[PDB]
């Protein structure tokens, strides 16, 4: 199946999945003198408190840190949404090298890592329903560059032992999100879609200008993870992005 190889990567997915060259795909680059500033884009409004994790696993594209959604427990509001988005999973997307690694890039420049809190429309009752709306998802992008170590991840780093290989899971309660933004909430945002397959144009992108600092250790660890199954041919978890589609007609707005 689909995969970042030479052979199954992202320039053949469109055989499969052939919205891969629709109207509204992501990721996109984000050229800073063209966004347009919007003084009728309200504030991000982030509720983690009450979050609840309950698991890592390795699905052998990323890994997913998995959350309890059956209340309004983690939620996103506010910004450019209208209702309620309810915290599903968060993720990353990395480079075999600190140079490249981002799925979104801001003026061309891609950062060493992207991170991807998924979040789903309450008034669709469920994930699977809200995949189908065009207003069904809000993932909130944070870009992450190589500098000084980032406390909060390091729950996360040590437990990536667990899970190397593609179908491991491992118990992860008591994650607190909060742990991973930045201290600015500005953000560009436009209308898109998933990165991965099935890339179903339903999300409402949201990307933090700030990006946070991870240390050359903790992404290291990242690089460490296997694409493969256990026992078999070890393929290294590495250059796991699609690289930036056309804006097509689409604008980018600016919080600031
Ligand atoms: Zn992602």
């Amino acid at each position: 199946h689909w995969g970042y190889g030479k052979h199954n990567g992202p320039e053949h997915w469109h055989k499969d999945f052939p919205i891969a060259k629709g109207e509204r795909q992501s990721p996109v680059d984000i050229d800073t003198h063209t966004a347009k500033y919007d003084p009728s884009l309200k504030p991000l409004s982030v509720s983690y408190d009450q979050a609840t994790s309950l698991r890592i696993l390795n699905n052998g594209h990323a890994f997913n840190v998995e959350f309890d959604d059956s209340q309004d427990k983690a939620v996103l509001k506010g910004g450019p949404l209208d209702g309620t988005y309810r915290l599903i999973q968060f993720h990353f997307h990395w480079g075999s090298l600190d140079g490249q690694g981002s799925e979104h890039t801001v003026d061309k420049k891609k950062y060493a890592a992207e991170l991807h809190l998924v979040h789903w429309n309450t008034k669709y009752g469920d994930f699977g329903k809200a995949v189908q709306q065009p207003d069904g998802l809000a993932v909130l992008g944070i870009f992450l560059k190589v500098g000084s170590a980032k406390p909060g991840l390091q729950k996360v780093v040590d437990v990536l032992d667990s899970i190397k290989t593609k179908g491991k899971s491992a118990d992860f309660t008591n994650f607190d999100p909060r742990g991973l933004l930045p201290e600015s909430l500005d953000y560009w945002t436009y209308p898109g879609s998933h990165t991965t397959p099935p890339l179903l144009e339903c999300v409402t992108w949201i990307v933090l200008k700030e990006p946070i600092s991870v240390s050359s250790e903790q992404v290291l660890k990242f690089r460490k993870l296997n694409f493969n199954g256990e026992g078999e041919p070890e393929e290294l978890m590495v250059d796991n992005w699609r690289p930036a589609q056309p804006l097509k007609n689409r604008q980018i707005k600016a919080s600031f």
